[PDB]
Parts: C-alpha cells; sequence; structure tokens
C-alpha cells in the first residue's frame, strides 16, 4: 500500500509494471529480491485494474509457475491457484512446452492469460506486498 516512487498501490500490495526483456527465470530473479514477487494475480480486480497501466501491445509475466508440464500450476508469491479465476486466451497453442509460464497478453484486443515457455524473455509485472511496514529498521540496516 505504501511503496517507493512509482509502485502501483492496489488494495494492500503494490505492481510495478516493466517493458524489458527478460525471461521468466530472470523476472522471478530481479524480482523477489525486492521483497517482491512477479505479478500473482490473487483476483480478478487485480488483472482488471493491472491492464489498466499495461500497455496494449507488449506481454507481461504473471507468476503462474508450472516447471515440466507438470499441472502444479503455483503462483510465485503465495497465492494458490484460482479456480473461480481462469483468464485463459482461447484455445492457443502458441508453442508452449516444457516448463509452461503464463503472461499477460495484448492478443486479439484481448488481455488475458498465454502461457509460453519460461526461457522465453517478455515484459514483467512485480509484485510487492505492503512489507514497508515491516522495512522500518529492515531498510535502516539495508
Amino acid at each position: 500500500m505504501v511503496c517507493p516512487i512509482d509502485w502501483r498501490a492496489f488494495q494492500s500490495n503494490c505492481y510495478f509494471p516493466l517493458t524489458d526483456n527478460k525471461t521468466w527465470a530472470e523476472s522471478e530473479r530481479n524480482c523477489s529480491g525486492m521483497g517482491a514477487h512477479l505479478m500473482t494475480i490473487s483476483t480478478e480486480a487485480e488483472q482488471n485494474f493491472i491492464i489498466q497501466f499495461l500497455d496494449r501491445r507488449l506481454s507481461y509475466f504473471l507468476g503462474l509457475r508450472d516447471e515440466n508440464a507438470k499441472g502444479q500450476w503455483r503462483w510465485v508469491d503465495q497465492t494458490p491457484f484460482n479456480p473461480r479465476r481462469v483468464f485463459w486466451h482461447k484455445n492457443e497453442p502458441d508453442n508452449s512446452q516444457g516448463e509452461n509460464c503464463v503472461v499477460l497478453v495484448y492478443n486479439q484486443d484481448k488481455w488475458a492469460w498465454n502461457d509460453v515457455p519460461c526461457n522465453f524473455e517478455a515484459s514483467r509485472i512485480c509484485k510487492i506486498p505492503g512489507t514497508t511496514l515491516n522495512a522500518e529498521n529492515l531498510y535502516f540496516q539495508s
């Protein structure tokens, strides 16, 4: 909720969109170190509000990880797989195989989850919890 500079405060979380080129592995790697995680869509509002900050052309990595077509859809954050909230793009062929990580892509003029090889580089969203309250002496040291 309280976050540095341009982190979009929403509810209790903060979401920062990046248009740089990173793999899902590197985006998870560059995130988390900031106390944040990749864009983990907890609510349909998380989605519908973040796509207002996202550019209608880039594809932004989400925190949904599967690591071998295991069926282990988990958000790298804490958020479990939302059974009521699965926003697939469509019956999308793409190229997804092996490791599969969903991104928010604007295609067919619709924002939706598109799962792509996590070794692919694309844009990303980083989400940090309102942990700034805990970072009082923490960041005072750091």
